[PDB]
């Protein structure tokens, strides 16, 4: 399994460990994210606000706090780890859903939630037009106790098509899992 920095090749470390409730998977770090060595660092990207809004986190983290997410049972990675920029501009070799799948198999998070259709589409091999938001039918193949979700992009270019429902449902689902855990 790769280490969290991909032996120093990754632009920004993975946040991954056994026992996580939810790993949020993007396409690739924006340029701003790569330069900041953080996640969803573009100040107009709604991701950090959204996690707070939906109670995945109790405060709005700043991008540089991204690695603290495991204290809330959350982790982070991307389909493309060695390149930055917008999906359309990435070289084809940027996308490594194979490395993602190896990580998921290793760490066994309860949920993998793609933070855009494009990331889910690069991984699942289904065109974005075919993917609903929310939980996906349990696919192929994948730890059965690892549910798969597709979420509306929080990127500024999507303010647009952005919808809170899938993110709040996810928030509720994480609450429900972490609460069953305790009971």
């Amino acid at each position: 399994v790769p280490d969290l920095t991909g032996s120093g090749e990754y632009l920004v470390p993975d946040v991954l460990q056994p026992g996580l409730t939810l790993v949020l998977v993007g396409t690739a770090p924006s340029g701003i994210s790569a330069r900041a060595r953080a996640y969803y660092a573009n100040p107009e990207n709604k991701f950090w606000r959204t996690l707070h809004a939906v109670g995945l986190t109790p405060r709005q983290l700043v991008p540089q706090e991204y690695a603290t997410l495991p204290q809330y049972g959350l982790g982070l990675t991307d389909v493309a780890k060695r390149h930055s920029g917008v999906a359309a501009a990435l070289p084809g070799e940027a996308w490594r859903p194979d490395e993602l799948r190896r990580k998921v198999e290793h760490y066994r998070p309860r949920i993998v939630a793609f933070t855009s259709k494009r990331g889910a589409s690069e991984t699942l091999g289904v065109p974005t037009g075919k993917l609903p938001y929310g939980p996906q039918p349990q696919p192929l193949d994948w730890p059965a106790e690892t549910e798969l979700w597709v979420l509306p992009s929080t990127s500024p270019l999507g303010h647009n098509h952005f919808r809170l429902e899938p993110w709040q449902a996810l928030g509720d689902r994480v609450r429900e899992l972490r609460g069953a855990a305790e009971a």
